[PDB]
């Protein structure tokens, strides 16, 4: 398992060279295809020769040329190599993705650092870390080698330091089995912890972090991280392999066309349960280590426009997120799924009366009124913020606009006691949707906790991914979501 068929670094050369080398017919990697922004490229092994297949990401879903549509990479791979998944070429014959050819770079791994100090890395253990906490640097004493780092247990606590030999590009200890990749020795010692001859467990639980920030000390990270953005935001993408839950509710044939894209699919532990019981969407509410929860979906369909309500009745939300500027092209439907404004509209056994527009720059907003037919007693006041001023390609140049927005939203959502979760959505209701509230969840903290907060954005956005597939889709948001918060921080400042 894992994205070990994810090469960060290498080229289409390398990349060729590698699969007619240590590569059989149906072996395969994936590779940023770079050049543009959000490309990559699968490159496979069939008739003995390399053949490239372009994987595109835009701001809303992994489309790949030939194939269909995902919400992660790694969702992609399973589909075809294992599942029902038949990559077909201009012809209509196979293209089998069998053998994952495996990376033996560990850059994109959260416990590689590379190039640090042996003090710097007591330095943050010490500060940051806790029992079972760990990390690979490069030596310096030898160098070349590498060293592991943990964290076991003032005096109760102790750091421990294991050398890693890089000897004819196999990997080890000093004693014992020898590895191919660093990965491969870390997975390892994960699952068969030293053992001390004195009693002391090795164990590597989890990584030191090194994306846990002190708010006040934004400034200062954005520009190491511009001066990297992407660097940090593949480490994130190697997690993905973990979150491979099953979306099966979505996949039935009888619930196919109420999705957008077949393949875009809700998990199935945090899917919203209708009372014919589906919709593609997923509660989301954030966990650390009482608060505001969110819903992330798609934007409805002509034959989900009535569900969409039915959620909205059923799970007392009282405030709705459109990120999306207008109602999607004839490509794949979509529908107005509001009145007009002193209209009202019947969805179903739903009614829906637009009370007032309120038009600002970024956005409108719309007051309206939800109830079943037939129970006047039901209705509830039911706020459309609708943000229009979101560019078709990339993302806004100015984090003020969904700022405001964001502020506008919580008074609004707080406004209300005992309101349900904020329904949040774009076309796929991932990338979009994803960055909305990631961002909204991390200015809630710095509200609640003041600037002097420790913060964690890829921890964030993992723990967001954990309940909906693929939130946040590109490089281009996860460093939109860091000039965003940079932002509110300088004003908060004031």
């Amino acid at each position: 398992t894992s994205r070990r068929w994810f090469h960060p670094n290498i080229t289409g050369v390398e990349a060729e060279n590698l699969l007619l080398t240590r590569g059989v017919d149906g072996s395969f990697l994936a590779r940023p295809s770079k050049s543009n922004p959000g490309d990559f490229t699968l490159s496979v092994r069939r008739n003995g020769a390399v053949t490239h297949i372009k994987i595109q990401n835009t701001g809303d879903y992994y489309d790949l040329y030939g194939g269909e549509k995902f919400a992660t990479l790694a969702e992609l791979v399973q589909y075809y190599m294992e599942h029902h998944g038949q990559l077909k070429e201009k012809n209509g014959d196979v293209i089998e993705l069998k053998y994952p050819l495996n990376c033996a770079d560990p850059t994109s791994e959260r416990w590689f650092h590379g190039h640090l100090s042996g003090k710097e890395a007591e330095k943050l253990l010490t500060e940051k870390g806790k029992h079972g906490s760990f990390l690979v640097r490069e030596s310096q004493s030898h160098p070349g080698d590498f060293v592991l780092s943990v964290r076991t247990g003032d005096g109760k606590s102790k750091v421990t330091h294991v050398m890693i030999r890089c000897q004819e590009l196999k990997y080890d200890v000093g004693g014992g089995e020898r590895f191919d990749s660093l990965t491969d020795l870390v997975e390892h010692y994960k699952k068969n912890p030293m053992v001390e001859t004195l009693g002391t467990v090795l164990q590597l639980k989890q990584p030191l972090n090194t994306t846990r920030i002190n708010a006040a000390e934004i400034e200062s990270r954005v520009r190491e991280l511009s001066k990297g953005f992407w660097e940090e935001f593949e480490t994130l993408q190697q997690q993905e392999c973990k979150l491979l839950y099953s979306r099966k509710e979505g996949q039935r044939q009888e619930n196919k066309n109420k999705n957008r894209y077949k393949n875009i699919l809700p998990f199935d532990h945090t899917r919203v349960v209708l009372h014919s019981d589906y919709i593609n969407a997923n509660i989301i509410m954030p966990e650390f280590e009482p608060k505001k929860s969110y819903i992330a979906t798609q934007g409805c369909l002509q034959n989900t426009v009535n569900d969409f309500w039915r959620m909205v009745f059923q799970e007392n939300s009282r405030v709705i997120v459109m990120t999306t500027k207008e109602v999607e092209r004839g490509k794949s439907k979509c529908v107005k799924y509001w009145p007009d404004e002193y209209a009202l509209k019947e969805y179903g056994v739903m009614r829906v009366r637009n009370v007032k527009e309120s038009a600002a720059h970024d956005y409108t907003l719309r007051e309206l009124k939800l109830s079943k037919v037939g129970q006047g007693n039901t209705e509830r006041t039911v706020w459309q913020y609708h943000f229009r001023t979101w560019p078709d390609h990339g993302v806004p140049s100015d984090p003020g606009g969904v700022l405001d927005f964001l502020e506008e939203v919580h008074h609004k959502q707080e406004s209300i006691m005992d309101a349900g979760p904020v329904v949040v959505h774009c076309s796929t209701g991932i990338g979009r949707t994803g960055t909305f509230i990631v961002i909204d969840i991390l200015i809630d903290i710095i509200r609640e906790k003041g600037v002097d907060c420790d913060i964690d954005v890829p921890k964030t956005i993992q723990m967001v991914r954990s309940q909906r597939s693929g939130m946040v889709q590109t490089e281009a948001q996860y460093r939109f979501i860091y000039m965003a918060v940079q932002h509110y921080i300088e004003t908060l400042q004031r």
